[PDB]
């Protein structure tokens, strides 16, 4: 009944959370109020960005997840969690997160643009909890409907995967805590890297990540390769 191009998702994710007709009208039902809204309002990232993260990975080669919010609400979003387009000048959350990894790694340099697609090719997903923003307003797309779908897949990576990490920043992220087993995984928690939780100043959740990995006889991220 649904042409799974409609769904938007690169097929090998289609696969792997292996939704019921139901979830896929319920994404697709979802997918067209954001089609909608669209006539009246500039919505971000545009439509054809919103699984632009299924793309660029294969689910089983992730060995990281890192969860944001929502997404750059004045132009920035390119469908992965954090990065920014060329022409866009890095946000406060990015500079942030670069002086950890600066503070943080060894022969880790700062770049002069913000393009997080190569840890992508190193299997870092960058998922945002709810996948649009209106214009202008942050979290304006709060409870519009992303929330289950997020959800769904951070539970699948966790069910199906072994020995991956998340890195949950802020309280969104956070709350999805109990949907990764613990017997499983790696969760580093901290507060959100924009200007209750552990400081992201100084949490090195990059170096800890890689420790993880390296002790499950995987393969580290390269997080200065950028």
């Amino acid at each position: 009944g649904v042409d799974d191009r409609d769904l938007l998702l690169a097929p090998k994710w289609i696969s792997f959370l292996s939704l019921s007709s139901f979830l896929k009208q319920k994404l697709l039902s979802l997918l067209r109020q954001i089609r909608e809204l669209r006539l009246t309002t500039t919505v971000y990232p545009p439509q054809d960005k919103l699984m632009w993260w299924s793309h660029c990975c294969d689910p089983e080669d992730i060995k990281v997840v890192i969860l944001g919010q929502d997404p750059y609400h004045k132009g920035q979003a390119t469908g992965l969690a954090f990065s920014v387009d060329p022409q866009c000048q890095v946000p406060p959350s990015l500079r942030s997160i670069f002086r950890e990894l600066e503070a943080s790694v060894p022969n880790f340099s700062t770049p002069s643009h913000g393009c997080l697609d190569s840890w992508a090719r190193q299997g870092v997903l960058l998922l945002n909890t709810v996948l649009t923003v209106e214009k202008g307003r942050a979290g304006s797309h709060e409870g519009l409907g992303w929330d289950w779908f997020t959800s769904f897949i951070i539970s699948s990576i966790s069910s199906k995967l072994e020995h991956c990490v998340f890195l949950l920043w802020g309280r969104k992220a956070i709350d999805r805590t109990p949907l990764i087993n613990a017997q499983k995984h790696l969760v580093l928690t901290a507060q959100h890297p924009s200007p209750r939780w552990p400081r992201f100043q100084g949490c090195n959740h990059f170096n800890l990540a890689n420790d993880y990995l390296t002790r499950h006889r995987r393969e580290t991220v390269d997080w200065g390769l950028l």
